[PDB]
This record gives C-alpha cells, structure tokens and sequence, in this order.
DNA sequence: TATAACTTCGTATAGCATACATTATACGAACTTAT
DNA sequence: ATAAGTTCGTATAATGTATGCTATACGAAGTTAT
DNA sequence: ATAACTTCGTATAGCATACATTATACGAACTTAT
DNA sequence: ATAAGTTCGTATAATGTATGCTATACGAAGTTAT
C-alpha cells in the first residue's frame, strides 16, 4: 500500500514524462468513474474488476463510441499498471466485457470515422482563390494550408515550429525541422521539405508578420482584426485556432456544415494529412516514400489513411467499364 | 480449482466477446481432444505438455494441415489462458513438436490451398451463357456473381445487405453502403459502388424478386422450384447457399467434380475475391490500392493471390531480359 | 540432474526440430570439446566457465577463425540452455573472453571472408562458352547456374527443388515453388521466378534428363560418365557436388586454383547469391525489390552482401575522374 | 559481495575484451559520478534508482546533450551488468526521468549537431590553391584530405595505414588494402581505391617524404618547421593532428572561428565522410551504394548527412512541382 | 461602445506501433418445406 | 418425387485484437486589443 | 580402371532480432628538434 | 624562442555487438555404373 503511493507520487513528479493530454484524458476518466462510483457505492481505487465490468456496460449504454469506451478502460488500466497493482483488463470480467463492446457495436453498425480529405485539387482551388489577397490573416491561412499538405505534419507539431528551426537546400527551397511528433522524441529529429510553391508562401507569411525578428517566435501567430501579427516566442497559436483555420476555409468553398451534428462535415485538423497520403497512394507512390513523407515506421498505418478511397472512381468500377 | 470454475463462469457471462464459429471450433477441438484423452487414457483437463504433443503427433498421421493443427492448439490455449492456466504452447515438448511438424510437412510436399480463381473472363463468360435465361434464379444469380466479383465482399457480407443499403449515385450507378464493416476501423471503406453493368443485373434482380418491397428486406433471398422469390427482412440467405451458387455456376460449364474428395475443384466463395485481386494486378493497379479494395491489412494475403503473375516476377527477371 | 536428462531427450526425441547441420555442428564441437577436457583433466558436461575460458583461449591459439570459436561457444551454450542449465556465456569469464578474442583477432588482421562474385557478364561469358555443348552435364550445369543466379537460392534449397515444385506463368516463364530456406517454414511457400532465357535453359535440362518421368523426382541429378542422367525422387544431387559446379566451371576459364590454401580463390556454392545481390545493388533496384528476390525480411544483409563491390569502378572514383 | 568482487576481477583480466575508449569513457563518468555521490551524500556503488535520478537532473541542468547524459547512464548500466548488480536503467524512477529529460530538451531546442561538410568544391579549391605548394607540410595535408574523401575512412582508420598496404590496380590506380577491418564483417569491403588524380597526390607525398624507404612505415607522419618528414613503423600521426589538418585548411580559406565555443565551426575529421555522401547523393547514386561506400549499415546516419539536399526532399514535393 | 479573432476547457473520439489469436470460409451430409 | 434450400461438424484459409499511449473534434464559455 | 560422384569431418559464413559500446571534438597542457 | 606536434579529459557523435541457430567450404576417402 506504501508501494502504490510511491509509485503514484514518482510517476506525478516525473509528469512531464508523459503528454499534457495522456494527464487531462486521465483525469477525465478518473472524473467520470469516480463520480459513477459514488452514485453506486463502490470503490473507485483500487477498481474491483466486477464494478470496471458493470461501468463499462454503463458507458456503452450512455451510447459512448466504442474508442471512447476503450480510452476509460485505457485510463483505467494505466493508473492500476503503474501503482504497481494489477489492471482491470487482467480478469475475465473486464478483458471479456470490452471484446463483447466491441462486437456488439460493430454488429449494431459502429465504425470509426475520419477527417474529410483535404487534396492537392483543394488546395490548388483555396490558392487560386486566396493568393492575390494582401490580408494578413490569408497570407498566414495560406501558408499554413501548404505546409499542413505539404508536410504532413500534425497541427500541434506545426504550432510548436519556431524561426530558428527553418533552413534551405541548396535550390532555395525551406526545410523545417521537427523535434517531436507523436512518435517520435530525438534530437536528431526530423526535416520537412516544403516545394518551391509553398515556400513562396509561407516566406510571403514571415515578411508581412515580422516573425523572424525573434529566432525564438513561432512560425505561427494570431492576427488581430486590424490585420496585424503578434509574434511570440512564449504563445503558440493553438490547435483549435488551426482547426479554425481549416473549417473557415472549408465554408469559404462550401459554406454552412451540414445541420446533423456528426463529425467531419468540414475540413479539420487532420483532413491535409489524410488527402495528401490519398493523393500519393494514386499516383503511385511507392510505400517507402509515403511513410518516409509521413514519418511512420510500420507499413499498417498506409491502410488506415486510404481506407476510405472513393470506391465509384475505385480500381473495380474503372475496370468492369472497360 | 474454485478459480478455474470462477474463470469458465465468466467466460460463459461474456459468450458474446468471441463470434459464434470461434465458439463452435472450440467446441470442436475439444470433442476431438477429449475423445483421444479418453481413448489414449489421459485427463483431458488441464492437458498435460507430454499428452498435448502425442495429439499433436496423431493429428499428423492423421494427413490434417499444419494450418488445422496449430487451430487446434490454439483452441487449446484459448481455453487455457482464459481458464487461469498454463498454455499447453508455453511448454518445451510441445513448441518442439510443431517445429518438428511444420518441417516435416513442408518437406513431405504439404501445400496451403485457396479459392479456384473467379476472374473476369470467367464473369464475361458466365453472363454470355446466362443472360437470355429469364429465370428468377438465374437473375438472382448473376446479380450476386456480379456483386461478388465488382465489391470484393465476402460471402457473409453480401449476405447482409438490405435493400435500404442501396442507394444511387449522380452517375447512375448503385452504391452499396456496408451496414456491418468488418471491423471497427474498416479498411474496406463504408461504401462499396458498382459499376453500370452491374447496377443492370441487380436492378434486374430487384424488379423480378419484389425484395423492395420492404427496404428491411436482405437483397438476397432464397428461390423456390416454381421460380417464385421469398423476401425476407429476418431470414438471410445461408453463406452456404452463396457457396453453392459459386459451384452451381462451375459445374454448368465444366461438369461434375472429381469423387477425389480435394478442395477447390470448382468455384467457391473466395473465388471473386481471388479473382478481382488478380485482375487489378494484370491492370497495374498498385498494391495498396488492390489492398484497399478488398479491404486487405496483410499484403501476404494478397502476393499469395498475385505471386504467379508475369508483373509480379520480380527484379532479377527484368535484369536478365534486359 | 534427472531434470537435464529429460530436457536432452525431449530435445532428442524430437530431433526434427532442428537443423541436420545445427546436430552436425553439435556433435562436432561436442568431440572437440570432449577430447580437450580429457587431455587437459576437465568435466565436459556440465561445463565450468573457467575450463570454457581455457578452451577458447585454445582455440585462438590454434589461429582458428573468431566465427569458427563462436561456433564452438554456441553448440556449448545451446548444449546447455537446453538443458535448463546456466550457459557458459552467462559468466564474465567466457562472454568476456569471446569479445576479447574477437577484438584481438579483427585487431591483429582478421575479416569474415566472401565468396568471389558470379556476376552476370560471368554468366553470359560462361553461357556462351557452353550453350553449344550437347553433352548431359554441359546442359545441367547450366541450367544450375541459370537457377543459382537467376533465383539466389542457397545450394541446399536447389537440390531439393523437385519436379512437381515447378509451374508456369501465363508468359510461359517458370516458378519454382519453395516451402523452406534457412528462415523461412511454411506450407504456403514462395515463388522463385525464372526469365525467359533461364526457363529454356531448364527445358533443355529437363528434356535431355528425363526427369519429368514422375513428379516426384529432384529436379537436379546426377550424370554417369556415359552421359546418361539417373533421375531419382529419394536421392538428391549433394551440395557437395552442387559447389563442384562452380569449381569446375571457375577452372574452365581461369585454369586450375592456386595451392595456397585459402577458401574462395574459385566459384563456390554462395557465389550466384553475391553476384545478383551486386548486379541488383549496381543496376539501382530499390531495396524492398532487392529483398524480396533474395527472401529477406531484414535490411541489414543487403550491406553484408554488398560490402565487397569493386572500389576502382565504385561510386567515388568515378565521381572524381568526370 | 564476494560475487561482485570476483566478477569485476573477470572484467580486469579480459580488459582487453573493450575498446579503450571504453574504458576511458567509464572512468570518465565514475570520477563525475562519484564526485557528485561524494557531494551528495550517496552511496556510488550499488546506485540507486533515486540517486541515479538526481545525477541525470544534474546533468540535464549542467546543459548537457541527452546524447551525453544517455552515455553516462549507460555506463552505469554497464559496470552494474557486469558486476551481476542489477541496473540504474531497469528501475522506473530512471526510465521516467531520461523521457522528461528527453523531451524537456528537444522542446527547449536542443539539436545534434555534425561535422561541417567537405565536398568537391572544397576540395577543388583547396587542390587550387595548395596544388603547387611545394612545401612539404602542403603535399602532406593535400594528400589526407585527398584519401579523406575519396574513400570516407575513419581518421584513426587513416592513421593506420601503412605503406605496403598500398598497391597498383591494372589501370594506374592506387588501391589500399585495409590492414585492420572496423569490424569482423567488414561493410566499406577490404580495399579503398584511390582515383587517377588523388593517386598523384599521394605520390607526391610519398616521394617527397620517404615513407617508402620502409614498407612497415605509416603512410603520414611529422613533418617538423624545417619541412623534413620523419617516417615511423612505430608511431602514428595522431589522429589530433589530423583534425588539424582540417582545421587548418578551414583558416587558411575562412580565418579564425566564430569563436562562440560551438562545435564544427570548421572542418573535422568526419567532414570529409559527411561531404562525400552528399556529393554522391547529388550525383543520384543509390543508397545501399553510398552505404557501401563510407561503411554504413544504418541509412539514419546517412539520411542526417543527405536530408537537406534537393534530390532528397521527398515525394510530396515532387507531387507538388508538376 | 461592440466585436474579431482568439484562448481554454470539457467530453467525446481517432491514430500509431508493437505483439500476437481469433474468425470466417469449405463442403459433404442430413434435414426441411413448399411444390 | 424433389428443387432448393437450411443446419451442422469439422477442415483449413483468412485475417483479426489488445496494449499503452498520444493525438484531434468541436461546441461552449471566456479574453484582449482594438 | 575411371568419371563423376557421395560421405564425412572440421572450418567458417549468413541471418533475424534485441540491445551497448566505440569512435570523434577539441581546448589545454606538454614535448621536441630546430 | 617556436612550429608542430603528442597526450589527455570529457563532451557528444557514431555505429557497434550478442544470440541461437542454419547454412556453406573444401580436402580426402570411399562408391558404382559403365
């Protein structure tokens, strides 16, 4: 029992250790579990595999995704493994309850969604459209657009891309480098090579902003209504400002989201990363180079992001036409 | 022994964490162990290392598959691991005598089968000596073998479509949404759409059976003696009649099998799959997006299907004809 | 002590399990070792570090090569872990040591040696040399340099190809179905294809043997002197034989081998495996398409097989003289 | 305790089973490792997973590189592992400081630096002005660098080479036998050749200094301020003296460094292997042919030095560009 | 004076890499139910 | 009598799932320099 | 006899995976023959 | 007095290594259908 405390004491002092967002999901479902507890009198720590159990069927009840139900269990799990103690998911009770979640959804019809594409087709139309603009907000929108396709990138990756780590090739085109992905913690890190293009704009972005008079300022910067950049080399422009930036320029095209509430009814955060690994899947790209461009390890990931290749120009169709 | 039995109760609360045809093997492999235990004079439970690898030795002599002996091993261990006991694989005796199996199959020439080919010159051919039959049974047919080979859904899938799946697109062909992907992340996509000449025999199917009648009504449904359909929204139609559809078709045009009792002698329902993978390779299609089509993790799967093609040869072909 | 010897006959009893040549090297090395512990008054079984250390040191003495003494340390630790005993490498006195005498050796000159490329301007030269002869074991050894080259298959791999094991693709060329290498047991296999020219190679060899009498036949066999072939589906061409090959034909154009004692001053069995891993390398195929003619999983023995491309005609001097 | 003492007696009587380098490196970081236990009142052997930590927090605020702090940690873990103690790294107090370390670094932009490039046109100008120097000390630096890039040995490697490692090709070249491999399994091969113009270099060099009166003298030596060269057997140029030479050649075009303490301001002696790679990699050679060139088996050292140039910017700005 | 363009936050959910186990088809035979 | 299925048990081919994270998705409420 | 092997025993290379050493950088303090 | 080294300690970049097999290398000695 002095174990547990210590153990829970080293992992909260080393915090830093793990991501802000493994923290904030931890006590979300800390939050939800323990709040289900009280209303049923059990003990929330140590979790008893019968409760976790009679939970878990509670939160598929509640209509919860079947990744949202497994994230609580996740959680769960982790606050056991690393007190030292046994997780939930060691007992039949618990390991079984989230495979038959899991069926059941999947029977009922549930299958996980993902972001719109955002393509070279779309991007070529967003530039045509916006590239004539003298408004900073859309030379800072524009030249976001082209490293976010250009690169792969994850947003949050993107936020943290400072002046100091953007170099050239010898033919002038922009090279960033990236310290941490998702994945990845090196010093060695790794480059992003942005094209002669997109290069153009995002050097029309740092002369019209003044972020390069701080090596330290982040690339990225809020921009007020009166048209003026405010750099910073302590404030990232945040991901949900990113998201904006995708949704606003999914309405410029498209206009209002359609009014049923789901998910992915406009371009968002991961939409470029998704269209742009579509576009290398048909034109051939071999599978080294897609995730050399994406920065993946394991050759799975590539069908997960092309899963949704638009069946009526598929391959089949095309050939049975003949 | 109160945790064994503990362990089985839960196993049977939570039935529903494993399909039903992994319950039904279980049960299978335990039939045939039990009766060996029995014969041979051994406890059947917790099985034994010494006793696990003489019935691995007889289901050699026996002439079955290495691929149906390691089923039953890892029936074996299922039941184990779930039971709270040791895995008859984590054993020496047992580990060695699969190696020792596996090598001497191999060696002894043992080869793993798959589906005869069902190729689109076969589905040319097909619909040439059946389109002037104005049989409810043959249009019914010829729809599925047109679904079969255009979708890459297996068996099972097609036989949960409903009408309500349907629906059409701009270009007036029909898509059909997956109402049960195969997995949570569905790399097949959601959607499967057809192409125009495949729309034309469904559209046919669905005017002369009257299953649009009710859009709960399966699109497939079985078809008596007389000709006359029978729409169901409750009762499929059996994988095992869209198996015998497949073989039907085969022995039209190539006869009766051989009394030799081997697998694969005429179509089955695998036989479009293997068939589409096939022709999208001679077409060029690139692997991931033949991967895709048929909604394929697995690249082995798919080489296994290829491997004889002339574009699948290889470098040292290429270098040497040069 | 009755817990070692079941460990050994378990290990024993499913012999099988185990490479022919791995229970080769172990009762090598096992009289080697056996023979040093009763000239030096030391237990050969269990093995204490201290006399394993001395053996070793032994060994070096001899001026034996470090892949050599490894080999020797290796059946000694396999001997042993088998058993369920400590191996002597889990003691500072032998890991110790081997590293020691390992450095000591590369230090004092030492290099893991290669067998000499039979590259592809080889094959042609001796292709057209000996395309014209009529005699049986003219046109069987070509046909096995063809395949060797053609396939990189180890020579153990190519003595065991029989009859059955080859088909066709739709073009006509031969694939050769082989269920076992040295890494890889399955009944699924892999296809080696062979080009067209290689293919007639076979032919002729096949047509002028009279091999294809029955299936079961080895593809390879040996010819009498009066140049008639004696097909056989229980007795292989050895490997032995197989190198034979390579000497002769290294002899054929070079003259006879030089008398100093040193491995590799001709073709030998590995040779047509290094010669089309450098043609490859040097023709600018990708890596994953290098890997998949050779059946390599791993990336790491392209540069084992690489490692001696000819430096004058390398990438550097060429660089620097235009 | 005995056993501690005993096996650290083995480590002293098989020193030689590790580099030198080694050894000073472990001394190294026992010295700062118990200096710092001293001050702290901590016992420095066994170490403690808490005191371990400490030492780690110390290093991060002392500001050194995670490569740095990495290499302190793992010579902890080795002394431990030989002593038969169990190791620092294997406890969590550890595990979860090196990833703050890690990721508190690179996010306050901490980056791996590498040896400042010398390519051809470095070279071409340095052979420009230094060609008919016909002092002694210029022959000598011209005829490094020349080797230097031409065949990406390794300083010490090229302080080791002696004069009958030195021999004539067919064609006028000089090719030089590696007398002591980096390894068993030699990557860069066994011979290095030398162009038609670097040839004339060393020959100039050998002529005008005697080297070759001696075959067992080192190919470089001293050449004192009177521009007399005193050939050695015995001794070498240290490898000190030949970063020198590429320092000095650095000032010679650039003047005195930035001075601002960092490291590869000017070149070094890894400079010329960083500079071939990206000559060869804009001349498009392959990467398996670049590996084999400088020795290579892992691509991500190579991929660090080529990741900046144009031919290497990947396939989506290849996408994007037409 | 409100207001663009954010930022912060909560709950809800997808993407990664690695390790390794279910899950679906195959098919002859035995039933079954409307002709 | 029988067409055309369904149900079943076992053989074997075909992919599947968990883990331990780390991330985005988006409506809602709050903030600051105009 | 003899071609053309086979058999055999010892010596040594190739493979896939999981993890640990081994080298260079460089300012400073010496050393040595001009 | 000094050019041009060498030695040294520590910072940091660069690859390195063991493990548990499975394989070939090759001289020699023995074999069998001509």
């Amino acid at each position: 029992s002095d174990e547990v405390r210590k153990n829970l004491m080293d992992m909260f002092r080393d915090r830093q250790a793990f991501s802000e967002h493994t923290w904030k999901m931890l006590l979300s479902v800390c939050r939800s579990w323990a709040a289900w507890c009280k209303l049923n009198n059990r003990k929330w720590f140590p979790a008893e595999p019968e409760d976790v159990r009679d939970y878990l069927l509670y939160l598929q009840a509640r209509g919860l995704a079947v990744k949202t139900i497994q994230q609580h269990l996740g959680q769960l799990n982790m606050l056991h493994r690393r007190s030292g103690l046994p997780r939930p998911s060691d007992s039949n009770a618990v390991s079984l309850v989230m495979r038959r979640i899991r069926k059941e959804n999947v029977d009922a019809g549930e299958r996980a969604k993902q972001a719109l594409a955002f393509e070279r087709t779309d991007f070529d139309q967003v530039r045509s459209l916006m590239e004539n603009s003298d408004r900073c907000q859309d030379i800072r929108n524009l030249a976001f657009l082209g490293i976010a396709y250009n690169t792969l990138l994850r947003i949050a990756e993107i936020a943290r891309i400072r002046v100091k780590d953007i170099s050239r090739t010898d033919g002038g085109r922009m090279l960033i480098h990236i310290g941490r992905t998702a994945t990845l913690v090196s010093t060695a890190g790794v480059e992003k090579a942005l094209s002669l293009g997109v290069t153009k704009l995002v050097e029309r972005w740092i002369s019209v902003s003044g972020v390069a008079d701080d090596p330290n300022n982040y690339l990225f910067c809020r921009v007020r209504k009166n048209g003026v950049a405010a750099p910073s080399a302590t404030s990232q422009l945040s991901t949900r400002a990113l998201e904006g930036i995708f949704e606003a320029t999914h309405r410029l095209i498209y206009g209002a989201k359609d009014d049923s509430g789901q998910r992915y009814l406009a371009w968002s955060g991961h939409s470029a990363r998704v269209g742009a690994a579509r576009d290398m899947a048909r034109a051939g790209v071999s599978i080294p180079e897609i995730m050399q461009a994406g920065g993946w390890t394991n050759v799975n990931i590539v069908m997960n992001y092309i899963r949704n290749l638009d069946s009526e120009t598929g391959a089949m169709v095309r050939l049975l036409e003949d």
